[PDB]
């Protein structure tokens, strides 16, 4: 098969936590990879399914 690498340094563009009493789950893009976020963050798209539609991975 073929496929490509999901290089995600320190320096990324990553969103922020809302630091509230509930805990969702979100999914991001990380360059070439879709990833998924835990904690009062709202943004992003809400499964996996609506990130890896756009993004290439």
């Amino acid at each position: 098969g073929d496929k490509e690498e999901c290089t995600v340094p320190i320096g990324w563009s990553e969103p922020v936590k809302g630091l509230c009493k509930a805990r969702f789950t979100r999914y991001y893009c990380m360059g070439n990879c879709c990833k998924v976020y835990e904690g009062c963050y709202t943004g992003g798209y809400s499964r996996m399914g609506e990130c890896a539609r756009n993004c290439p991975g």
